């Protein structure tokens, strides 16, 4: 038992809910919150720049440091640091941009990330701004993901487009 509530079980391992994800973390406080990440982890906007914003950026400034010590990311892949005053931790996760060319492919590549964390809370990578199709992006989650994971969807007119279209 784990303290997520309100959540439509889409799959054994997989959850669903209409709600701001940072609105989540703050509530549940969970061991994993992810954020959707680009390779430079400059949190401009999106997710990532609220969740950074709700930090007060101190996301930014731990940021920038990692990048200063390790270079960029790849597409499709992640690294963790600190979750702040949301949660334990933050998993960065790069999902590849439409806008910018990059495979899609790679979609698989970064929900593998979860797979290295028994229960996370995360948004649907690639969508939103980073121009993919979230129902996409849920079905790649769900045929990926094998831990427990909990979708916060904020958009209510996508999250119902998403669970009508599910089974
Ligand atoms: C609007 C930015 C935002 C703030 N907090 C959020 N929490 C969850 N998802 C979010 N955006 N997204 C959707 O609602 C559908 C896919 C995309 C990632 C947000
Ligand atoms: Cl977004």
């Amino acid at each position: 038992v784990n303290s997520f509530s309100g959540y439509l079980k889409l799959t054994d391992n997989v959850y669903i809910k209409n709600a701001d994800i940072v609105e989540e973390a703050k509530k549940v406080k969970p061991t994993v919150v992810v954020n959707a990440a680009n390779v430079y982890l400059k949190h401009g906007g999106g997710v990532a720049g609220a969740l950074n914003k709700a930090t007060n950026n101190a996301m930014q400034v731990e940021s920038d440091d990692y990048i200063a010590t390790n270079g960029p990311l790849k597409v499709g892949g992640s690294c963790v640091l600190s979750g702040h005053n949301l949660a334990k931790h933050c998993l960065h996760v790069v999902g590849p941009n439409v806008n910018k060319g990059e495979d899609i492919q790679l979609l698989k590549s970064a929900y593998e990330n979860f797979n290295q964390h028994e229960v996370l809370l995360a948004p649907l990578l690639s969508a939103g701004i980073f121009g993919a199709d979230p129902i996409h992006s849920l079905r790649v989650c769900v045929d990926t993901v094998r831990t427990n994971v909990y979708l916060a969807v904020f958009d209510k007119n996508l999250y119902d487009k998403l669970v009508s279209s599910f089974l």
